[PDB]
């Protein structure tokens, strides 16, 4: 892993290992929704979590804007002489690319029934003025 201590730049390994936790953390906070979630479903609810629940919805977004902002800068990079870190450069962006896509989704299906919570929450059925 990382050792050492002199650089300090947007290193294609530097920017990857960042990327690498973003998807983490962008999973981890699409599970404390999920597990928040049951949570709230409890009879009564507690504003605490729906804070966190937005806390850590929100945090992700972020997250992933930065990832996609980082893949971008990523492959901006240059490339070496050698065509073996070439490959393995792309190769390895190929796979953060689908890595976080996985976790994206994984946000949005948690988006979803999210929103669908606050939907039975406004519901809004059978109009009524005058």
């Amino acid at each position: 892993g990382s050792s050492g201590s002199s650089g300090q730049l947007r290193d294609f390994s530097s920017i990857i290992q960042t990327c690498s936790g973003n998807i983490q953390r962008i999973s981890q906070a699409t599970a404390q929704i999920k597990n928040l979630m049951s949570q709230l479903g409890t009879k009564q609810d507690s504003s605490k979590l729906q804070e966190n629940l937005q806390q850590l919805q929100h945090s992700t977004n972020q997250l992933a804007k930065e990832t996609n902002e980082l893949l971008k800068e990523l492959g901006s990079l240059p490339l070496p002489l050698s065509t073996s870190e070439q490959r393995q450069q792309r190769l390895q962006k190929e796979r953060l690319m689908n890595d976080f896509s996985a976790a994206l989704n994984n946000f949005q299906a948690v988006q979803r029934r999210v929103s669908e919570k606050e939907k039975e929450s406004i519901a809004r059925s059978g109009p009524s003025s005058g």
